[PDB]
């Protein structure tokens, strides 16, 4: 693929943006007030999270990306502005002075963690429906919408956002999250690994029977394809006309990896089953080295 | 003591600052990476601790405070300065871009302890001796100093300031720390507690025993006065002219409480016991509500 065709791929990357956070400290003694140990923190670490990394990814492959998103009036809300204009994704955020940005705070001492500390909460109804009002400006702008889920709040109208989005002949992938998948109602493509698909459809006994599993799910939802991340075992697309799989070739934020390089891809013109073939390449690549593929080692 | 002859009491108040901050939240699942709790904060609170506490003590009797000392280039520092200017108290503060402010984070969930995070650092030399040189400036203005240690490195060069202010004829009070009090030599009057005390010189079996163990103490250490803190069994001023106890009348920060009572007092003119019994009073005080005696309510 051409770095120049590639290079007007446009994606709108949707859903739930955070900062993941890490302090490195040390632990000699215990407090006085709390039988607790006492991290006396030396440094601190950070890089884009959630729906940030995916439309990270985009962009290192040589395309372009936009992240429609929700974050509060807050320092690490400050932080992503900063890393995604350094980063090459054009940002859509949403400010909402009663949320707290969503950050996951990893604390550890002696390469090992103690603890991890949350903030988060539920957008407004005010702030989701400006961000739906922001879609629809921002859909025709782009060849394909990555709904990037992470249960934090951002896809509330998801439903409502694919919809509009086939109606204008553009592709809808999902990153799912959770048990109800109903919300994802008309999507082109859904992207869970094995862990993922279970919750949904259960356990299954043969290719065969995860097969039919597969094909009443998609049909149930309106859902046109599913691609089955298996680790070791590869990729699996179920498309209505057929299956392709695709091995290993060689471990974390390559489901970001995946995704967003098919989307990359069919924002590029390129067909689905080559695009989900560069995307078995991508991860094969990523678990490597989180980490971005450049296009100099995708091809 | 009239409102308006201890309005003028001016304290020099000078040490280790830092910020004790409180994040309370729910813990429900364990974290997918580590065998680790997982606490999504819900809310967070903080107030002035350190030497910060101390003078916030000396204004609310009426009197005024300085403070000298060290903070960084951060939000912390900031959120110190601000809380500095809504308490009452003129700040000095040298600045360390370098240096991270000092903050004590407890992390909390179901009213319990799950860990203590603290960022803190050693000043640079630099700093540390353009932070002498505003003393130099600041002690004309005052009427009397107070050294408060918390082995954070602001109390670097301690025994120089107490040289310089007892040139002068200002009193000095040091709030001890550590078994090392040789660098609190020259000192008017040094305020440990029991536990405190014994590290330095031993356990002790009768009032006769500890009488002699603090006479000696205060002998080799150019050190006038000892105000030994018992809780319970109230104060001790162990004065080369004679001694004076003063029992309870009824428990965080009590400490801060009582030797700001003390230094306030001393800069309005008023005798060594007299200043001493009203920090009893101070102290049956805030054991009852960290808090701040008001002048209405002492005397
Ligand atoms: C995250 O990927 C791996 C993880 C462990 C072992 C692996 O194979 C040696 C892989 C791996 C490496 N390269 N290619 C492949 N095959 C296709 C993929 N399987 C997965 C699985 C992923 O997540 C697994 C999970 O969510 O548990 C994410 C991306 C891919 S891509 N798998
Ligand atoms: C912090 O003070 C207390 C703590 C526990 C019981 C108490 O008596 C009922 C007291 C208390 C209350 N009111 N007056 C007094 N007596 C004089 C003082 N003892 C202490 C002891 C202090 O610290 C004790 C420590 O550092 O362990 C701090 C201030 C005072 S003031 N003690
Ligand atoms: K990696
Ligand atoms: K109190």
């Amino acid at each position: 693929v051409p770095r120049e065709q590639l290079a007007r791929s446009r994606v709108l990357v949707v859903g739930d943006v955070m900062l993941d956070r890490y302090w490195f400290g040390n632990v000699d003694r215990i407090s006085p007030e709390a039988p607790v140990p006492v991290v006396h923190v030396q440094r601190q670490e950070e890089r884009l999270g959630g729906a940030a990394n995916v439309a990270r990814n985009a962009v290192t492959l040589g395309g372009q990306a936009g992240l429609l998103c929700v974050v509060g009036c807050d320092e690490p809300g400050e932080r992503i502005v900063e890393l995604l204009g350094s980063s090459g994704v054009t940002p859509h955020l949403e400010r909402d002075p009663a949320l707290p940005t969503t950050i996951k705070l990893r604390v550890l001492a002696r390469q090992q963690q103690l603890l991890r500390v949350d903030f988060e909460a539920m957008p407004t109804h005010e702030v989701l429906l400006a961000g739906l009002a922001r879609f629809d400006v921002l859909l025709p702008q782009h060849d394909v919408v990555l709904m990037s889920d992470y249960a934090k709040g951002g896809l509330t109208h998801v439903t409502t956002m694919i919809e509009k989005a086939r109606a204008a002949g553009k592709a809808v992938l999902v990153d799912p999250k959770g048990d109800d998948w109903a919300r994802y109602r008309g999507a082109s493509l859904i992207t869970p690994n094995r862990a993922e698909l279970r919750e949904v459809v259960g356990q299954w006994k043969s290719e065969d029977d995860l097969r039919a599993r597969v094909a009443n799910l998609r049909a149930e939802l309106d859902i046109d394809a599913l691609l089955l991340t298996r680790s070791e075992e590869g990729m699996t697309l179920f498309s209505a006309g057929g299956e392709l799989h695709a091995p290993a070739l060689a471990v974390s934020g390559a489901g970001d990896t995946v995704i967003a390089t098919v989307a990359t891809m069919l924002g590029a013109g390129v067909p689905l089953v080559d695009a989900v073939v560069l995307a078995n390449r991508a991860a094969g690549i990523v678990v490597g080295k989180t980490a971005t593929v450049d296009y100099d080692e995708l091809f």
